[PDB]
């Protein structure tokens, strides 16, 4: 059964509601992003509307087989009716294809869902400037205040440097990069830039970047494991028997592997510098963990939201412990009576 924060009041809407069959009274299914935990449930069977962004639907229809009648993708920032109700999608500044959702409700209130983001103060200059908003469904992943980490650019400056210094020194080095979903393309694509090779991956990898409207693609990625010395592995895999394994497969081309796992928050981001980060070494492997996040800061939100003062706000992570539930609203009341609204 459905809970309510992903209920749309006055429509026959949800929001990534596809993991509890026919939704009494749901007319219209939006899809704010293709990650599993907000798709599951969508397969090549479901014949409800679906409606999402133009790369969330290439990867419905070529990834899980959606039929194309079924998908109705809408351009971001414009104004669109969907039975009857005006909405807009917004960039959600999380992974490709990723939207928020601004609903115009017919009594006259006005609903912004922001699925998962990383706020920003470009955000501020959207469609979001001109009009109140009555309630927000939240990304609340990071909201405490310990959730602190670098600017995208910071970390990949890091990556990028530390990178062409290992191959400068050992040009039979391999660089590999985890992934496990879609989101943070940019660091194995800043790295293969700057190494200036593409970047080598599965068919089944390169045919989920094969639809993500990314430009110049053919140029930078490649199933071709032997022409690439940026190669993208299963994050299930970035460990040292993982990596030493896939090391004896490349057949004595090279000696050494720098690997990167992209994380989110971990708390050596309470002690640490991004400057000051070292990796885990055992005999020629390297292994760098970077908090190379897609999800709003404690602060990058609490921006967003006193600046949006919405009149409530609805959560929609970490929404399942009364512990939690109560911490986030302590920081809601607290910003509130901050800003005066
Ligand atoms: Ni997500």
């Amino acid at each position: 059964t459905c809970p309510f924060y992903k209920k749309i009041p006055g429509t026959g809407f949800t929001v990534d509601a596809f993991q509890y069959g026919v939704v009494e009274g749901c007319t219209a299914y939006f899809l704010t992003h293709f990650h599993s935990d907000h798709y599951a449930g969508l397969s090549k069977h479901f014949t409800f509307p679906v409606y999402c962004s133009e790369i969330t639907g290439n990867l419905l229809k070529n990834k899980l087989h959606v039929q194309e009648q079924y998908i109705h993708p809408l351009p971001l920032d414009t104004e669109c009716i969907v039975n009857g109700v005006k909405v807009v999608l917004l960039d959600a500044n999380h992974c490709p294809g990723a939207v928020m959702i601004l609903f115009y409700l017919p009594n006259g209130t006005v609903i912004l869902h922001t699925g998962d983001f990383r706020a920003d103060p470009s955000m501020e200059r959207s469609l979001l400037a001109d009009q109140k908003v009555h309630m927000l469904y939240l990304d609340t992943t990071y909201c405490s205040p310990e959730y602190t980490f670098p600017s995208q650019q910071e970390v990949i400056r890091f990556a990028i440097n530390t990178a062409f210094e290992a191959v400068t020194l050992n040009p039979h080095a391999l660089v590999v990069c985890g992934t496990y979903s879609i989101g943070k393309e940019k660091v194995f694509l800043a790295i293969a830039d700057v190494l200036g090779s593409k970047v080598g991956m599965s068919q089944e990898k390169y045919k989920t970047l094969q639809c993500l409207n990314i430009p110049e693609i053919n140029s930078l990625i490649t199933t071709d494991m032997c022409s690439s010395l940026v190669h993208l592995l299963p994050m299930m895999q970035i460990n040292f028997k993982g990596l030493q394994s896939h090391l004896k497969k490349c057949g004595g081309k090279y000696n050494q592997i720098l690997a990167f796992r992209p994380t989110g928050w971990t708390h050596s981001n309470k002690f640490t510098r991004i400057a000051d980060v070292i990796p885990q070494t055992k005999g020629n492997i390297s292994i760098y963990g970077i908090p190379y996040s897609e999800h709003s800061s404690y602060l990058e939100m609490k921006r967003f939201v006193q600046w949006l003062k919405p009149q409530k706000i609805i959560p929609t992570v970490n929404v399942g412990t009364w512990k939690s539930r109560s911490t986030m609203e302590k920081y809601f009341r607290e910003w509130k009576l901050e800003a005066g609204y």
